[PDB]
């Protein structure tokens, strides 16, 4: 499954990834409640927010 980027996040870790709006980003793990998703843009993979994402 994917989820579409609607607002940008500046990764602050080096788990995470900084996505924009309209970046496709394929789901590897979803949220568990935690608030973040972990997937891949591109071959750029990491945790991102979500609520930034529909």
């Amino acid at each position: 499954g994917a989820m579409e980027a609607i607002y940008a996040y500046e990764a602050q870790g080096d788990d995470e990834i900084s996505i924009d709006p309209g970046d496709i980003i394929t789901v590897i793990r979803g949220d568990d409640g935690s608030g973040w998703t972990y997937g891949e843009c591109d071959g750029l993979k990491g945790l991102f927010p979500t609520s930034y994402c529909k």
